[PDB]
DNA sequence: GGGGGAAGGATTC
DNA sequence: TTTGAATCCTTCCCCC
């Protein structure tokens, strides 16, 4: 199998450049505003500008004014970057049949069939790299191996505006040498457990106890990790279906009074169907922030579909029955929807 | 013992 | 560490 990975640079940030290239060169902090107070929530994603200087993905916005506070700060434009995102994929499809959409700026492209080593693989990269910078003028890294995993990895190493090739003796080099907290799917609290098994690359979990391993991060990702150590990665490039669609709001305050809530979790629940848009989901799940930060839901599944009059009843059943199982005081309410016909 | 599916906390981005 | 959106993934429970 030969694989083609597809990752948009800086991508929401750089959609606002295209959309105003003043920004260009200039530090662009594309930003996701929470409401509970001025400059309150997180930064989406800044371009490598904002970088540079610690502007990065998930820090306070207050934090980020205070390294640039000259910088572009931007509200997220999901809408417009996930149409921008669609016409790349589109452009995408062109090069192969067997494409998995993994997220709004992923792709996977199974190019098996297109060509037959990774010189022509590298080539047809090219080819994609500038059809989508001319077409859309966006710049993308691609990341090309023998599968999933490694033509991720790849991209990671390469990007921005990056092209890399990973081969299968460039693999079994990295079984040995790449740190393990850079293996797509690993995150922070699955590393620092492998730190703690001695676990550091992943020729290191071949020599564990499976149980051992299986108890510590799981059967899946313990599984997981031991296919790729025995180079034997097990998952094909496959199609991609969004499960489930929601959203989550922030309270002027703080509270556990049904009808002060209501409000927002129905603007919650409107919100979600607008994106729905034509998928019938057939579960309900209501999600609630306490003032600790700590998550709580509960949810419920039919037989059929669910109006949006069904909708409206059952999430305030659900969200009551939260109220009654849990003391604190509410800070976010939100709802999700899955299961879809 | 274990398939199968809901439920809801945990973890990844 | 906030801080949203979505999936991951143990776990519980019905029941053959
Ligand atoms: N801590 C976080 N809080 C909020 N959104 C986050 C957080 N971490 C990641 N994201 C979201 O995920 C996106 C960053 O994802 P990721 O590492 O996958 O992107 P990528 O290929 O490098 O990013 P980019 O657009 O940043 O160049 C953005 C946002
Ligand atoms: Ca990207
Ligand atoms: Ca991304």
């Amino acid at each position: 199998m030969i694989v083609l990975f597809v990752d948009f640079d800086y991508f929401y940030a750089q959609v606002e450049e295209v959309l105003n290239p003043s920004l260009k060169g200039k530090p662009v902090v594309v930003c996701v505003f929470s409401g509970r107070f001025e400059d309150s929530g997180a930064v989406a994603t800044a371009n490598y500008e904002a970088r540079k200087f610690g502007v990065k993905a998930g820090i306070p916005i207050v934090e980020a004014k205070k390294i640039l506070p000259n910088a572009v700060y931007l509200p997220m434009r999901k809408e417009v970057y996930q149409q921008v995102s669609s016409r790349i994929m589109n452009l995408l499809r062109e090069y192969s049949e067997k494409i998995e959409i993994a997220s709004i700026d992923e792709a996977y492209l199974d190019i098996s069939d297109k060509v037959r080593d990774y010189r022509e693989a590298y080539n047809l990269g090219l080819e994609i790299k500038n059809k989508i910078l001319e077409k859309e003028k966006i710049t993308v890294t691609v990341g090309i191996s023998k599968n999933k995993v490694f033509a991720k990895i790849a991209a990671d190493m390469a990007k921005p505006n990056g092209i890399k090739v990973i081969d299968d003796e460039e693999v079994k080099r990295l079984i040995r040498e790449l740190d393990i907290a850079d293996v797509p799917g690993i995150g922070n609290i699955t590393a620092e457990k492998l730190k703690k098994l001695g676990i550091n690359k992943l020729v290191d979990t071949l020599s564990i106890e499976f149980d051992k391993l299986k108890g510590m991060i799981g059967e899946a990702k313990a599984k997981y990790l031991i296919s790729l150590a025995r180079d034997e990665y097990n998952e094909p490039i496959r199609t991609r279906v969004r499960k489930s669609i929601g959203r989550i709001v922030t309270m002027k305050r703080n509270s556990r009074n049904l009808e002060e809530i209501k409000p927002y979790l129905f603007r919650a629940i409107e919100e979600s169907y607008y994106k729905l848009d034509k998928r019938i989901p057939k579960a309900i799940h209501v999600v609630a922030v306490t003032e600790d930060l700590d998550i709580v839901s509960r949810g419920r599944t039919f037989p059929h579909g669910i109006s949006k009059e069904t909708a409206y009843s059952e999430s305030v059943k659900l969200l009551q029955k939260i109220l009654e199982e849990d003391e604190r005081k509410i800070r976010r309410i939100g709802v999700r929807f899955s299961k879809f016909i």
